[PDB]
């Protein structure tokens, strides 16, 4: 008895990952290179194709002598990478992300927004000069 997958939205909402697009942990990707190494050379040549076609510096480099440098590669290309690899591995997307701290969403933030309104209110209540 496993959980069945919910219907996903490929349209309507959007921009969830597009406005996100952040660099991942170097741990995950650099060790993932060894999991890509488990795939046959012909499969690496397909991975390198989808990389180099987006990465203008890597298209000039030979796909045999290729260097997949995760730190200089685009965050979106790292997304397309994990998608391609997990699809080849045929394995489930068991990587449940969890937020540790809200980071920006603090009482200090809400205090600053509240204060900004309070500063504005000083000028807002004030009447304008009738320049004759």
């Amino acid at each position: 008895s496993m959980k069945t997958a919910p219907p996903a939205l490929p349209t309507g909402y959007d921009s969830e990952e597009e406005e996100e697009s952040r660099p991942m942990s170097y741990d995950e990707k650099r060790q993932l290179s060894l999991d890509i190494n488990k795939l046959p050379g012909e499969k690496l040549g397909r991975v390198v194709h989808i990389i180099q076609a987006r990465e203008p510096s890597l298209r000039d480099s030979n796909p045999e002598e290729i260097e997949i440098d995760f730190e200089t590669l685009k965050p979106s290309t790292l997304r397309e990478l994990e998608r391609y690899v997990l699809s080849c591995l045929r394995k489930k997307p068991r990587k449940p992300y969890t937020i540790k701290k809200p980071v920006g969403k603090t009482k200090e933030e809400l205090a600053l927004e509240k204060k900004r309104e309070l500063e504005k209110r000083l000028q807002d209540v004030s009447g304008q000069l009738n320049s004759t």
